């Protein structure tokens, strides 16, 4: 139920996920919590996307192993395994950047959203038109 213009560039190499928002990196700390931070000397920004069928990817922290993962309030976390919450419809969006939406609530568009301040959008309060969902993956 949503449409399938991908962006271009591949998942060899690990990338920082840029929000154009408020210019944060997604980071995934140790903890579990997640959020964007400006510092790109940050080790916990790091990111490994890996497609699991085409336009479905995992985000994974390089340096902690964790997975992006978004749960059923809409709330991002990490988590130590893989699972159907860690699923996310990557696509073009703009013509130009990446959005990335739940797979396990893609009929409800929750997307991975960073605010202006840096913290993270809940599922519910993201959609389609807004600069909190806009990212560029940059090389590392």
């Amino acid at each position: 139920h949503h449409h399938f213009n991908l962006p271009p560039g591949n998942y060899k190499k690990p990338k920082l996920l840029y929000c154009s928002n408020g210019g944060h990196f997604l980071r995934i700390l140790p903890d579990g919590t997640i959020d964007g931070t400006r510092d790109r000397s940050d080790q916990h920004i790091q990111l490994q996307l890996s497609a699991e069928s085409v336009g479905e990817v995992y985000i994974k922290s390089t340096e902690t192993g964790q997975y992006l993962a978004m749960d059923t309030d809409g709330l991002l976390y990490g988590s130590q395994t893989p699972n159907e919450e860690c699923l996310f419809l990557e696509r073009l969006e703009e013509n130009h950047y990446n959005t990335y939406i739940s797979k396990k609530h893609a009929e409800k568009n929750w997307f991975v959203g960073l605010k202006k301040n840096g913290s993270c959008k809940r599922g519910p309060r993201t959609h389609y038109g807004q600069k909190a969902i806009l990212f560029l993956p940059l090389p590392v």
